[PDB]
């Protein structure tokens, strides 16, 4: 859990919001897309979505495999 | 049980896992490649699955039997 002690130590939400976009490993193209934002409002809606997402996603995974498990 | 209750206080849980396997009924042959795992999340989530698949069989018993009475 040391990725989660660089997004502090400072009040600057600019900085601090470039520096937990870029620590969330995206696809180059796509960190190209939100590189060419000028503001930061889209890009942060953008990776939150896409982090709600994979969480939903990860739950999903394993209430599923549970589930199957049950059933099998 | 009492098998199982007297080794409490043994360590290497690794152990306790392969023991429980033991002291319940299913192919032996599936005893010996679970005790012979190395891993212990694996055959733990196995064992679960075994004990789950057996709870079932022997409370759907207990009903079944009571349907048997309640039909004579």
């Amino acid at each position: 859990r040391y990725q989660l002690e660089a997004v502090k130590g400072t009040s600057d939400p600019a900085m601090l919001a470039d520096t937990i976009a870029y620590h969330a490993t995206w696809t180059v193209a796509e960190k190209q897309e939100i590189l060419e934002l000028t503001d930061l409002e889209a890009r942060l809606k953008k990776v939150l979505g896409l982090l709600s997402r994979d969480l939903e996603r990860f739950e999903l995974d394993k209430r599923v495999a549970q589930r199957v498990k049950e059933q099998m």
